[PDB]
């Protein structure tokens, strides 16, 4: 597999705050950002292993980039170019956030800092709440996307039968903003039954579990991005079968991937 990066993983390595890749950052001003509100790109400096997959991450309604910023370097340091975006306005709705997540990825293709660092054919989307809805919208609008991860996603659209991108739906058990029964679990249920997909509910978690560092969220996002952005079979072990993880309330997966 040409896309494998970094040494073989262990529980300790995917749980780490910082992975085996030293990371740098560059900022995209709102003036430099076409179709999104700007953001921060995190990327590995080690280019000896080749180019990396790219990941765009959106915050939710009324939220700034800081609400999801911790994911940027934590994921990038596992071997990805990660842009944490601001939206054009903080009031933008899920469908617009999905446009902006795609525009942020496109910006990566011509960004002078990272355009040599990215494999433009291997891209993924993530978001929190309405940003997680944007991630689903972005995958539904672009079947070439390698992975999508809605974190406590919120969306008026509940049917996602058009998605062809491997999607990890991360619910929070005690979510009252975006209750898992009317959002996350509904999304997972409408994804195609043939799709490589997984639903993971975080035990006792509030809607805001992913606005502050959470090891369970990070470890399975990293395992998902590895498995599907990099086609990295070494990371299937953390997904299939279900992990005996007390942090997880419910788990569904179309294993084996």
């Amino acid at each position: 597999n040409p896309y494998e990066r970094g040494p073989d993983p262990t529980e300790s390595s995917i749980e780490a705050v910082r992975g085996p890749f030293a990371v740098a950052q560059t900022t995209v001003s709102r003036l430099q950002a076409d179709g999104f509100g700007g953001g921060t790109i995190y990327y590995p400096t080690d280019t000896s292993q080749g180019t990396f997959g790219a990941v765009a991450i959106s915050p939710g309604f009324t939220a700034g980039q800081e609400s999801i910023a911790w994911l940027g370097p934590r994921i990038a340091s596992q071997g990805f170019v990660v842009i944490t975006i601001d939206t054009i306005t903080r009031l933008d709705q899920p469908d617009s956030r999905g446009r902006q997540l795609q525009a942020a990825l496109d910006h990566l293709r011509t960004n002078s800092v990272v355009r040599n660092r990215i494999d433009p054919n291997r891209m993924a989307v993530m978001g929190h709440s309405m940003g997680g809805g944007g991630a689903l919208s972005a995958a539904a609008n672009n079947t070439s996307l390698e992975a999508a991860i809605p974190l406590q996603g919120w969306h008026t659209r509940k049917n996602w039968s058009s998605v062809r991108t491997p999607t990890l739906v991360v619910g929070a058990q005690l979510d009252t903003i975006a209750p898992v029964s009317s959002h996350s679990e509904a999304f997972y249920n409408s994804l195609p039954s043939d799709l490589d997909k997984a639903y993971m509910e975080l035990r006792g978690a509030s809607h805001f579990v992913s606005n502050t560092p959470d090891t369970t969220t990070a470890k399975y996002s990293i395992a998902w991005l590895k498995r599907f952005v990099d086609n990295d079979l070494r990371y299937e072990q953390f997904l299939c079968p279900a992990p005996d993880d007390f942090a997880i309330s419910e788990y569904r997966a179309t294993c084996p991937f």
